[PDB]
């Protein structure tokens, strides 16, 4: 299986997702990933609006994100990302969301694979102002790059009108596809909707490939 993202380094890329949800809820984000020495840097971009202010995300009532498996092709010469996801409720139900993404990778002209994903907030304050996020990523079938890296990055956001800015720093496994993040709100505080919705935002050079 070919790896894109890694070999789109020292240069980078970048990425566009849209997150519909089912109940109208829409979420659209970019991210441009750099490499400055040790350290991959993410510029993103998130918006989301259409939220009912009585579902689960403006009442903060989602859990997590449940283990996911990601469809990664080509068409027209551009590498794509479909995944069904599924946000679990506190009453025990799933709100679901369907995920598009489109990777702009090193080679613009570049037989599908598989990412499996586990995202998971592993610890949090109150009002998520502080948030530590893990991820564990494989792809499977159907030395730019150090074993270890760290990775930062700032999002600029605004969900239903409300604005505000995030900043994380931490580190992973590139060739492990692991990686945990220590986030903070820097702008916006207290956010008053559900943090789920941002932590897959929050760099599929972090994947397990052969």
């Amino acid at each position: 299986i070919p790896d894109y993202f890694k070999q789109s380094f020292p240069e980078g890329y970048s990425w566009e997702r849209s997150m519909t949800y089912e109940d109208g809820g829409i979420c659209i984000a970019t991210n441009d990933i750099t490499m400055e020495g040790d350290s991959f840097i993410n510029k993103i971009h998130f918006k989301g609006t259409n939220f009912p202010p009585n579902g689960p995300v403006m009442q903060k009532r989602t859990v997590g994100w449940e283990a996911s498996t990601e469809k990664m092709y080509e068409r027209d010469g551009v590498l794509k990302g479909d995944v069904k996801m599924k946000l679990l409720l506190k009453g025990g139900g799933h709100y679901r969301c369907d995920y598009r993404t489109t990777y702009k990778v090193k080679q613009k002209p570049v037989d599908y694979h598989f990412v499996d994903h586990r995202i998971e907030i592993l610890s949090h304050d109150k009002d998520y102002n502080k948030v530590k996020l893990y991820e564990h990523a494989v792809a499977r079938n159907s030395s730019v790059i150090k074993p270890d890296m760290k990775n930062k990055l700032r999002m600029e956001g605004n969900v239903n009108g409300h604005a505000f800015v995030i900043e994380g720093e931490g580190s992973g496994k590139p060739f492990e596809g692991i990686q945990t993040i220590d986030l903070e709100v820097k702008e916006g505080a207290p956010l008053p909707f559900a943090y789920d919705i941002l932590t897959t935002a929050f760099n599929r050079v972090f994947t397990k490939y052969p």
